[PDB]
């Protein structure tokens, strides 16, 4: 199956999935100067006050802080947005080295990680049924660079020795993922898709400018969990990352000047 190997990695995902090399496909290199503010953008809404989490769960790729998204709490509106997008999820990408491991870049930087905050249209009822539409799911990228250590990230981080490896998940309420924002909700929007298969050209992406500071510490921790599961020989969970897809025919906004 998929994964980020030699042998099952993105440069081999598109004989399963041939959207691979389609038309809108994420993460993509966001060029600064080309980028151009776009005053049709209303302001983003990022309202976490009464998100619930449910679970952590290390799926064999990443691991999942889930949340409870059966009523209408964690929202992410306007933006580039038409209507509600409710959070039913968030999950990283990291690099073996502190030199890289975001998906998005930024004039070709690579940053250390990449937060990926999930939310689905309301409009479409439920996640499932939304990732079969073009503007089915938004997603909230955030860069990790190493630095001070994330106050707010500790209790991810903590937990993680608890599921170490493929399929193990740990209970995990009361998680405020406001912690994990920047000061800044300045960003740059494009229409892209999900960057592991799938790969559903479903996703506006929504990548805010200034990165979170998480420590050494704590990025290495990350990077002691396991692609394998229990009792199989260790893969370190390590360059769970898509490089940069073709922009094509497409213009990325900037919500700032
Ligand atoms: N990397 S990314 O583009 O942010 C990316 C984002 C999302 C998914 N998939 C899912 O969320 C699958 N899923 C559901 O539909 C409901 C729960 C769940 O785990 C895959 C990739
Ligand atoms: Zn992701």
């Amino acid at each position: 199956h998929w994964g980020y190997g030699k042998h099952n990695g993105p440069e081999h995902w598109h004989k399963d999935f041939p959207i691979a090399k389609g038309e809108r496909q994420s993460p993509v290199d966001i060029d600064t100067h080309t980028a151009k503010y776009d005053p049709s953008l209303k302001p983003l809404s990022v309202s976490y006050d009464q998100a619930t989490s449910l679970r952590i769960l290390n799926n064999g790729h990443a691991f999942n802080v889930e949340f409870d998204d059966s009523q209408d709490k964690a929202v992410l509106k306007g933006g580039p947005l038409d209507g509600t997008y409710r959070l039913i999820q968030f999950h990283f990408h990291w690099g073996s080295l502190d030199g890289q491991g975001s998906e998005h870049t930024v004039d070709k930087k690579k940053y250390a990680a990449e937060l990926h905050l999930v939310h689905w249209n309301t409009k479409y009822g439920d996640c499932g049924k939304a990732v079969q539409q073009p503007d089915g799911l938004a997603v909230l990228g955030i860069f990790l660079k190493v630095g001070s250590a994330k106050p707010g990230l500790q209790k991810v981080v903590d937990v993680l020795d608890s599921i170490k490896t493929k399929g193990k998940s740990a209970d995990f309420t009361n998680f405020d993922p406001r912690g994990l924002l920047p000061e800044s909700l300045d960003y740059w929007t494009y229409p892209g898709s999900l960057t592991t298969p799938p790969l559903l050209e479903s996703v506006t992406w929504i990548v805010l400018k200034e990165p979170i500071s998480v420590s050494s510490e704590q990025v290495l921790k990350f990077r002691k969990l396991n692609f394998n599961g229990e009792g199989e020989p260790e893969e370190l969970m390590v360059d769970n990352w898509r490089p940069a897809q073709p922009l094509k025919n497409r213009q990325i906004k900037a919500s700032f000047k």
